[PDB]
C-alpha cells in the first residue's frame, strides 16, 4: 500500500530542482511519478522546496478547502512550483502536458499525527 503522506510526496514533491527545468519537465515527471498509469491525471503541481518547508505549511494559514472541509492551509511565503496541465494532443496512454514554472502560495490539506500534507488543493 502507500500512506496518504507518502502519496503526497510521490505526486507533488520535487526538491531536486528549484524550477521547471525544461519544456519536457511535465511529460517526464508525470510519467516518472506514475501519474499517467491509469489515465492522464489532468492537473498536477510539483513543489521545489524542501520537505520540511512543505510540512511546515500545516501550521500556517488555515483556510477553507475547495471541498468545504477546513483542514487546508496556505503558505505565508510563495514557493517555487511547476504546474502541469494536460494538452490537446494528450491521448491516453500518450499523455501530454504543458510545463509551467511559477512562484505562488500553495494550499494543502493536512491530517494525521504527525499532522502532514496529504492533498494539494490550490496555488494562489
Ligand atoms: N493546482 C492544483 C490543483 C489540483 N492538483 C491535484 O489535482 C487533483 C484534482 O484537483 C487534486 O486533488 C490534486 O492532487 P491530489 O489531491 O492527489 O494531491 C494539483 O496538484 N495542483
Amino acid at each position: 500500500k502507500e500512506t496518504a503522506a507518502a502519496k503526497f510526496e510521490r505526486q507533488h514533491m520535487d526538491s531536486s530542482t528549484s524550477a521547471a527545468s525544461s519544456s519536457n519537465y511535465c511529460n517526464q515527471m508525470m510519467k516518472s511519478r506514475n501519474l499517467t498509469k491509469d489515465r492522464c491525471k489532468p492537473v498536477n503541481t510539483f513543489v521545489h522546496e524542501s520537505l520540511a518547508d512543505v510540512q511546515a505549511v500545516c501550521s500556517q494559514k488555515n483556510v477553507a478547502c475547495k471541498n468545504g472541509q477546513t483542514n487546508c492551509y496556505q503558505s505565508y511565503s510563495t514557493m517555487s512550483i511547476t504546474d502541469c496541465r494536460e494538452t490537446g494532443s494528450s491521448k491516453y496512454p500518450n499523455c501530454a502536458y504543458k510545463t509551467t514554472q511559477a512562484n505562488k502560495h500553495i494550499i494543502v490539506a493536512c491530517e494525521g499525527n504527525p499532522y502532514v500534507p496529504v492533498h494539494f488543493d490550490a496555488s494562489v
